[PDB]
């Protein structure tokens, strides 16, 4: 036996695996149970801490992926399959992973906790792009990722009930955060320096931990990559969650909350998944059926209310977006869009797309979107219309909620750093029109280009190394700038006055001002006044 | 006669005229000033359509400018050239229906294209006798026959009680039409081609030119048109029959006239001209800028429907139009009503002053519509910057009232068969006395088109004299051929026609022609497509 692979955590002993990273070994502890399997009577219920075990628990393999819908849009295509589960689907999925340097850090090391995305309906901490071996090896970081319940299983709520209260997927995350406080020092991690980081629904989850007091004592810093707690898709009202749960219950033949939930618990997992998509109020894109609910418990008020009134004085936040946030969403529901053609659309297809892309918009509000995004010099140009459609979806759902979050946190005492990731991976198999799509920065931050077998360019390996340094410098100090590098250009904090952000690309840092300032003034200030007054 | 200069004796349908040999920088010109074209619209004739001038006996002396139509005299900045250059330069009288004619000296042997000037001044002011409307340069240098007429302004020209016989409205436009009919009958007596008449005007003059395009009985009296910083469509050029009835009834009330239309109009006719002027400004529905009390009315007669309806449905196939704007259309309007603005300070305003200004600048806007304007014109990087706010305020007024109505007109005419040429005049006169922040204000291209820099006594630069010469060539080539380009000078940048596809227009400045695309395309999509929908719905 290897003493570097033997760890005693409060629940008992574990045996990890020595893994080979490009520059040397790492110790990986995969499939650690952090909760009692949320099966049977415990379906839809908050997680319970995992009971202690006997002997040495084998923590050398990733555990099951939470029950979720498997994407079959483009079957066998690397572009879609890379996001699809890579372990067996099971309701017994509440396990976490830990990567540490080999040997175990001599002094307490800053901890980075990854919370995956997938619209709160999908994802796993076991996907290749979330591999913590590089950050652990190269930057000496203790990296943790956990599985949390997604879909009906994690977010089906009958608000006010005790059996299905909602937000249980976020409670699974909170329990993995409590686990880290209690056990990370056994791995050489500093429980007093925990940075949460996530992308898309993961970033929204990070934001929801900022906005929920019981989570606030479990971390010190936060990274929100292409996602926010505020916005059109991250939350639903208690009413809308009640509507959706009652409809899915009807669809699966379930005729009192206790009675309804009891019946939902008798249904096989796949039956719930099979009907999940049928509860959305309109034909839409960037909208998910079971997402966090504004319950007045985990979320005391709507994220908008909480970000506008919160005190963020002793907080550091790294936020940002990718060049083309909304591009991939178009092939999943907008007529005229495909990965296999240049997707040059007509004006009619653009107006049609805006109603799907902004499903909550009135006729006047949709006209306001169309008139803002049209290039009145080339209003019929298919390339301009195709690119405008991507912008509507990315701006509405990601860029402008990020700009609003950065603005409110900065105004209310937080230390904020903002970025725009603009490098398209050389290895990308999605069409060129999709640009830098939502989620394709993750592989750089995690340092995948550093594996020569993955065939990224030399420039991409240097760029990934740079990104890993920003993220780990941020986790260490709350500032992404290298205290060693006495050379320019420094990454300035984002402020309400100067609105500074940086470009993350192959070229050195470039400081820009105003994150789509005019367009986001449209989404964040005008459009609410339009759906408000009428 | 017999001892007189034979080149100054001309007969017209009404009788004999004696003109005057004027001096232009490059030689003499013939001028026939103060020719009567109508029966004085006085007494019982006040508010009534003009009647053609009855013939006279003897030789009428046409050597001096005649009376300016009764109007409000501006006393904003008294003594200041900037305001006094626009103020009447002859006696104010209700007897003002006279026209002027400048022709080469000696008069052309062959029929010459005719240019007819229609002055601006919000339909409340103006005269064809102002120094900037001097036809002596265009006549001398370009051999043109230039005509300008006085038309009734204010209550006198545009007070209407729609449906009445006594005050039908648009009589100021009928005075213009009568001067157009006079040109058809008599211009050949001066060497002018009645078959090649180009109307040109600025501001309310340009709106009047547009109203002659949109009114069938005028269409047979001209062949081409120039609309400088003004249009028939837009927020200020017309009023509804209801709004005109409201305003006429209110002014009647204000001057002690109890409201029957016959009875009310009869009383208005007994009131001294100055009493009507003294109360003219008191009938505007809101605190506003770029809004005038008595303007053309959509009567279902001179204007068969609203100018918007007429420009959207009209066939403009055999029509050549030259349109354009100045760099800073709305700047001067700010000192005439927006708190925080003065010609005497740099006018750096606050956000509160900007929001306040938008309500004055867009008086017909709802709370939501005004918010849409504020959010569009704010620089979300520097939303408190006084220079940006001052400049945004000028842009709101200029765009709303001039730039975007011009863009809409150019678009509709081009789409419906017309040959449109569009420009942006960007040269600030070296002689300008308004502050630098005002840029190139509304009306300050006129002196260049008329060729005033050509007079050495006016102290313009050599570059400005070459530039004026260039402009006079564009306008007169346009009047001659319907194309501002010189077919001889093929090297010089070509002025392309404005089309709906390419949206081309040129920069008129000291530098050679530069072709640009889209006349403030995004912002005007806001004013012309969005904001009306913010009235059709909420
Ligand atoms: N079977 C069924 C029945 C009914 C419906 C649907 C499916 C679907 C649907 C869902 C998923 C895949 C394909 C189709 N939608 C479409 C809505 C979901 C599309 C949004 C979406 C799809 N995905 C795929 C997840 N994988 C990705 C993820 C990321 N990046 C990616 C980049 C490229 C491609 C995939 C990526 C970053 C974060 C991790 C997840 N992520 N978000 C509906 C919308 C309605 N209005 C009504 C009914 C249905
Ligand atoms: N006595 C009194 C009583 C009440 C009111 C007013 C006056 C005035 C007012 C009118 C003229 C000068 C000073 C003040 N306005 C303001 C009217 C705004 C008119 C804007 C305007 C002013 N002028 C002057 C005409 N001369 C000019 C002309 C042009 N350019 C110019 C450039 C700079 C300066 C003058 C120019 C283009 C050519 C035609 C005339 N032309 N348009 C009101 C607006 C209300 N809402 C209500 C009440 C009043
Ligand atoms: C792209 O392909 C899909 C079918 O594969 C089709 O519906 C769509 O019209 C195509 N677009 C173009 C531009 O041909
Ligand atoms: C890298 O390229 C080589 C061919 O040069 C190929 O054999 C290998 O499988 C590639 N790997 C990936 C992951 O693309
Ligand atoms: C300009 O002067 C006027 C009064 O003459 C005043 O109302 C305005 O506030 C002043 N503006 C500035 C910028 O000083
Ligand atoms: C022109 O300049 C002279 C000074 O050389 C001056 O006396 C005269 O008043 C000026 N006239 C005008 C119109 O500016």
């Amino acid at each position: 036996e290897d003493p570097q692979l033997l760890v005693r955590v409060r629940g008992g002993q574990l045996r990890g695996i020595r893994l080979k990273a490009p520059g040397g070994p790492v110790s990986a502890f995969l499939g650690i149970p952090f909760a009692e399997p949320p099966v049977g009577s415990r379906r839809f219920m908050p997680p319970e801490p995992k009971r202690p075990w006997s002997g040495v628990l084998d923590a050398t393999t990733f555990q099951n992926v939470c029950y979720q819908y498997v994407d079959t849009l483009y079957p066998g295509f690397e572009g879609t399959e890379m996001w699809n589960p890579n372990r067996e689907l099971s309701e017994d999925c509440l396990y976490l992973n830990v990567w540490t340097p080999y040997p175990r850090p001599a002094s307490p090391t800053p901890v980075l906790i990854w919370i995956y995305g997938g619209g709160f309906y999908s994802g796993a901490a076991s996907l290749d792009v979330y591999d913590g071996r590089f950050l652990a090896q190269v930057e000496g970081a203790v990296l943790v990722s956990m599985n949390y319940r997604v879909g009906t299983f994690g977010f089906l709520a009958l608000p006010g009930s005790r059996e299905a209260p909602g937000n249980v997927g976020l409670l699974d995350q909170r329990l993995a955060l409590q686990w880290v406080q209690e056990n990370i020092a056994a791995f050489g991690g500093d429980p007093m320096s925990v940075t949460l980081f996530g992308e898309s629904a993961g970033a929204a989850s990070v934001g929801m931990h900022i906005l929920s007091l019981p989570s606030r004592s479990l971390f010190h810093r936060a990274v929100l990559q292409s996602g926010t707690p505020n916005g059109p898709w991250a939350t639903v009202s208690a009413g809308e969650a009640r509507r959706r749960a009652t409809l899915l219950a009807r669809l699966v033949g379930c005729p009192n909350d206790t009675e309804l939930i009891a019946c939902l618990r008798t249904r096989p997992a796949q039956d719930l998944v099979d009907h999940e998509w049928h509860v959305l109020p309109q034909e839409s894109i960037f909208r998910f059926s079971f997402v966090p609910v504004v319950d007045g418990d985990f979320l005391s008020d709507t994220p908008e209310a909480l970000i506008n009134t919160g005190d963020f004085q002793d907080l550091q936040v790294l936020v940002g977006v990718v060049k083309d946030e909304g591009s991939y969403f178009l092939v999943y529901g907008v007529p005229g869009f495909s990965k296999d053609n240049e997707s040059l659309i007509s004006r009619a297809q653009f107006l049609a797309g805006v109603r799907i892309g902004v499903p909550q918009a009135s006729d006047l509000a949709a006209e306001a979107v169309v008139l803002h995004y049209t290039d009145w010099l080339h209003p019929e140009d298919p390339t301009h219309l195709r690119d405008a459609m991507s912008a509507v979806v990315g701006d509405h759902n990601v860029v402008c909620p990020v700009a609003q979050l950065a603005g409110r946190l900065a105004a209310q005492g937080a230390r904020v750093y903002a970025y725009i990731f603009e490098h398209r991976a050389s290895t990308l198999t999605w069409p060129l029109w999709m640009g830098v799509p939502h989620g394709y920065e993750i592989e750089f931050i995690f340092g995948l280009p550093l594996d020569p077998s993955l065939n990224y360019t030399t420039e991409e390996r240097i760029f990934a190394q740079r990104l890993m340094k920003y993220w780990t410098n941020f986790a260490r100090t709350g500032d992404p700038n290298d205290p060693r590098d006495s050379k320019s250009p420094q990454w300035p904090p984002y402020t309400t006055a100067a609105q500074q952000y940086v470009s993350l690309n192959l070229k050195p840092l470039e400081v820009r001002r105003g994150l789509r300032a005019q367009t986001c003034a449209f989404w964040n200030r005008f459009l609410p006044k339009l759906l408000s007054a009428t």
